[PDB]
Formats: C-alpha cells, sequence, structure tokens
C-alpha cells in the first residue's frame, strides 16, 4: 500500500466540501452517475475505432447497490476505468484548473450543487461519505483500489478482490447521519429528479 498526498488545492476543495454548511447534499448521486456516464461514453467512443476495447465486456451500464449492514452505497459502472497513473496523477492534474475555477465561482456567488460544471463533481462524495474506496480496472493496467477519508492523503494498492473485467466501482462509506441514501425510495427519487436522461441503464439493487 502506497500513501500519496493530494495536490494542495484539491485538499483545500475537500476541506471546503466537508466544512461548508450546505443542506442540498443529494446532488452527490447525480455527480457520480454523471461521471459513470462520462466514463461509459469514453469506452464506447474508443470502441468505435478499436472494437477490441470491448473484449473485457460489451455491457455498458450502471448499478446502484445500497448495503444497510455495511452502511455503504456502491455505484458500479462498466466504463473505461482508470490506470494506476490515472488514479495517482492524471485525474488530479486535469482537476487543478476546474478546482480553481470552482473555488473562484463559489467566491462570486455559485453554490456547491454547481460543482459538476467544473469537472470536479467526484469530490461532492465527501458531502455524504466519511471515506470513499474506488476499485477500478482499465484495459491497459491491473485492478486497483484507491481510498481516502480526506485529511490530505490517499492510498492506492493492487486489488485482488473479485475481478471486475473493466470499469469502476465507487464505494461510499456513509456518515452516520446520511443513511437516507441507503433507502430505496430516496434513491429512486433522486435518480428520477437528477439523472432522468442518462443514456445507459441504471439498475437500483434492493435489499
Ligand atoms: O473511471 C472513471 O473515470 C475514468 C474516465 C473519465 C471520465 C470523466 C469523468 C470523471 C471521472 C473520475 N474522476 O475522478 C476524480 C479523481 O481524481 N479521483 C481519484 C482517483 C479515484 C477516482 C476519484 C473517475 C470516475 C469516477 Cl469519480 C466515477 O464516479 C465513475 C467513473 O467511472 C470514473
Amino acid at each position: 500500500v502506497e500513501t500519496f498526498a493530494f495536490q494542495a488545492e484539491i485538499a483545500q476543495l475537500m476541506s471546503l466540501i466537508i466544512n461548508t454548511f450546505y443542506s442540498n447534499k443529494e446532488i452527490f448521486l447525480r455527480e457520480l452517475i454523471s461521471n459513470s456516464s462520462d466514463a461509459l461514453d469514453k469506452i464506447r467512443y474508443e470502441s468505435l475505432t478499436d472494437p477490441s476495447k470491448l473484449d473485457s465486456g460489451k455491457e455498458l451500464h450502471i448499478n446502484l447497490i445500497p448495503n444497510k449492514q455495511d452502511r455503504t452505497l456502491t455505484i458500479v459502472d462498466t466504463g473505461i476505468g482508470m490506470t494506476k497513473a490515472d488514479l495517482i496523477n492524471n485525474l488530479g492534474t486535469i482537476a487543478k484548473s476546474g478546482t480553481k475555477a470552482f473555488m473562484e465561482a463559489l467566491q462570486a456567488g455559485a453554490d456547491i450543487s454547481m460543482i459538476g460544471q467544473f469537472g470536479v463533481g467526484f469530490y461532492s462524495a465527501y458531502l455524504v461519505a466519511e471515506k470513499v474506496t474506488v476499485i477500478t480496472k482499465h484495459n491497459d493496467d491491473e485492478q486497483y483500489a484507491w481510498e481516502s477519508s480526506a485529511g490530505g492523503s490517499f492510498t492506492v494498492r493492487t486489488d485482488t478482490g473479485e475481478p471486475m473485467g473493466r470499469g469502476t466501482k465507487v464505494i461510499l462509506h456513509l456518515k452516520e447521519d446520511q443513511t437516507e441514501y441507503l433507502e430505496e425510495r430516496r434513491i429512486k427519487e433522486i435518480v428520477k429528479k437528477h439523472s432522468q436522461f442518462i443514456g445507459y441503464p441504471i439498475t437500483l439493487f434492493v435489499e
């Protein structure tokens, strides 16, 4: 297991998301579904020029899996996934400009729900989660687990859990007072409100 420090501005964004008083937390689900949709668009796009990219799985979909016993909400997609370099470096690098644009916009009157307009909507997960684990598999690399409870650092390790073929699984370890996002009717409401036109099937698993 390797420990990395977030780029400073990203550590600052996560402190802001964690510490700002902001009741409209439900948007985190829209943002992560949107990220899954964008990851699915990428492998679909690349597959048109190279059909061998779907050898790791043709199905393009999103599953929502709540688990009251683990207090986890898991978003699973079969999109393009992330390499080790993606996890540690690339996405963080890309997110620098968006994080700065976002912080400035919040200075000028925007609110937290607008985060996804800046390409950094993943960090809205920390509105509801004390810890986030991401398992991912990209066609060009092995399976990895990334994890952070914020505080300025994250870790990455090889994952030898059940193999996933290709894609990303985001595991939201929910804060004690956010267990409403484990409820079936709450999840349906929010998907209906915010993610009505996503062009992949979203399956809400029940308990
Ligand atoms: O694999 C994913 O994107 C790969 C293709 C890129 C698509 C554009 C949408 C952005 C998505 C993401 N931005 O990450 C922000 C980030 O630095 N870190 C650290 C590494 C762990 C993931 C979060 C990662 C991602 C997220 Cl977050 C997701 O909820 C679903 C996903 O399928 C993917």
